[PDB]
């Protein structure tokens, strides 16, 4: 919710970036920085009454007050059928980041069959870092 | 919730980056930094009443107040059928990060079949770091 | 929740990075840093009443108040059928990070069949670090 960032290279408060055939000569840098951060975040005052039946008095008849179902759920159920007579594959790979017929799956399930939940529920997913470097 | 970052290279408060045929000569750097962080975060005062029946008085009949189900759930259930007569693969790989017919799976399940939950629930997933480096 | 970071290379508060044919000569670096962090995080005050029946008075009849079921769950149930008459693989691999027909599975389950839960529940998954380095 606050300060969520994807940054391709670099993050700073003060940054000096001096490069590529440069003269940086006789310089006076003076910084008087005040940068206080005050966070009052997700401060919750919750008064909750949760009843299916609160009061029954006398010969009353109650049936099937809350029904959740039937429930039939399927997720990440794909199919990749391959029927081939003859394959030739020639692969020449030099200095390459390569993935071939790979299956990458992330499933995060947090509050899934609950009657009641009070408070804070959080999911964070930060995906893979992959690289190839050649001289 | 606060300060969630993906950063491709580097993170600083003060950064000096001086490089690649640079002269950095006779410099005065003076920094008076005040940077206090005050966090009052996910601060909860919760008063909760949770009843299926709070009060029953006299000859009352209560049946099936809360039904969850039947529940049928299936996850990460995919199919990869291969029928082949003949395969040739020639692979020549030099300085490669290479993945072939791999299955990578993460399942995180936190509060999954519950009547009641109070407080904080957190899932964090930070995926793989992989590289190839050649001179 | 606070300060969740994927950083590809380096993390610092003050960073000097001086490199690649650089002259760094006669410099006055003066730093007066105040950087106090105050955390009041996940401070919970919870008053909770959780009853299926709180009060029953007299000849009342209660049946099937809360039912969770039947429940059928299956996860990471994929299939990889292979039928081949003839295979040739030739693989030449030099300085390669290579994975072939591998199955990588991470399953984290925390609070999965509970009546009631009070407090903090945390799952953190930090995946594999792999590399190949060649001269």
């Amino acid at each position: 919710s606050i300060d969520v960032k994807y940054i391709g290279v670099k993050s700073a408060y003060v940054s000096y970036d001096v490069q590529k055939r440069t003269i940086y000569l006789n310089i006076t840098n003076t910084l008087n920085i005040t940068n206080n951060n005050y966070y009052s975040v997700e401060v919750e005052n919750i008064t909750a009454q949760v009843q299916f039946s609160k009061t029954v008095i006398g010969k009353a008849r109650l049936n099937n007050i809350s029904i959740i179902g039937p429930l039939d759920m399927k997720q990440i159920d794909y199919t990749v059928p391959t029927v081939i007579a003859e394959e030739m594959s020639y692969m020449y790979d030099f200095c390459t980041l390569i993935s071939i017929k790979v299956h990458n799956i992330v499933l995060m399930m947090q509050v899934t069959v609950t009657t009641t939940y009070f408070g804070h529920s959080e999911q964070i997913s930060q995906e893979r870092y992959q690289y190839v470097d050649c001289g």
